[PDB]
C-alpha cells in the first residue's frame, strides 16, 4: 500500500539535482538535516551541511546520472538504483551502484544509505 | 578494498538452502540469534526460532528463487536480488524483489534486511 509515486519523486528529483548537479536541489530534497549512510561500511553525516557538504563532495566529480531499472520504495522509505558515467583524463569508466532511502510519511527525505562496491563498478575502453 | 567472494558465499548458501526450502541451511547460515527485517515497516526477527520461524513461513508459499542478476556485498554488510516464480489460486504470478545483508567478518551471517513493494512484485498471464 501507500502510493508509491510520492517516495519516487524524492528519488526523480533527488537524482535531477544529480544529473543536473544541482545540489541545491539535492539538500532542498533532503530534510534540514537529513541522514545519509556513504560510503559502506563507513559513516553518514546528518545536517544540511554534512548531507550537502558530503552529497557535494560526491558532486565534485563530472559524471552523468541517469536511472536504468526502476526505482523501489516501500513504506515510509525506499531503494533506488542507478548508473554514474564519468570520464577519466585519457578512459572511460561508468559504474553501478544502487541507494537507499528514509522518508518520514510524504514530508521530504529524512536518511538515507547506499549500497554497491567494487562489483557494481565498471571498466570498459 | 575487499573480496566479496566471502560474502557473496552468503547469498548463495543463504538462496541453496531457499531453492532446497531447507530452512536449516537458512538458519545455519544465520548466527545463532542473527537479525532479519521483513516485510517492510519494522519487522525484524532476531534470534533463531524467529529468523527460521520466519524464514520457514516464508517458504510455506511455493515458489522458485533463482538469482540472475549480480549479487552486492560490500564492507561486513551485502545486498542482492532476484526472482520469485510461484503460482496463484488459478494463474501464475512471480515476484522480483531484493533482499539485503549484514554480516560480522566472514564465517557466518548476523543481520539481513529485505526490500521491495507491490511494484516489485508480477500479477498477470
Ligand atoms: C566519489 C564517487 C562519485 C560520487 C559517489 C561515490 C559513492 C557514494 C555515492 C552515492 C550516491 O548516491 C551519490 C554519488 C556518490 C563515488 C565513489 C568513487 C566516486 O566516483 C567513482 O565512481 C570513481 C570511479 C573510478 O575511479 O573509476
Ligand atoms: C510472505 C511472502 C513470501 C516470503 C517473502 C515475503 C517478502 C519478504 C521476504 C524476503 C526474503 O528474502 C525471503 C522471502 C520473504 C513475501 C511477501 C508476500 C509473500 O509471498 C508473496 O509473494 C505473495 C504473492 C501473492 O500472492 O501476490
Amino acid at each position: 500500500m501507500n502510493t508509491p509515486e510520492h517516495m519516487t519523486a524524492v528519488v526523480q528529483r533527488y537524482v535531477a539535482a544529480l544529473n543536473a548537479g544541482d545540489l541545491d536541489g539535492i539538500v532542498a530534497l533532503f530534510a534540514d538535516d537529513a541522514t545519509v549512510e556513504d560510503p559502506v561500511g563507513s559513516e553518514p553525516r546528518s545536517g544540511t551541511a554534512a548531507i550537502r557538504e558530503f552529497f557535494a563532495n560526491s558532486l565534485k566529480l563530472p559524471l552523468a546520472v541517469e536511472l536504468t531499472q526502476e526505482v523501489r520504495a516501500v513504506a515510509n522509505e525506499a531503494a533506488f538504483a542507478f548508473t554514474v558515467s564519468f570520464e577519466f583524463q585519457g578512459r572511460k569508466t561508468v559504474v553501478a551502484p544502487i541507494d537507499h532511502f528514509r522518508f518520514n510519511g510524504a514530508g521530504k527525505v529524512v536518511s538515507m544509505r547506499a549500497l554497491f562496491g567494487e562489483k557494481n563498478i565498471h571498466a570498459g575502453a
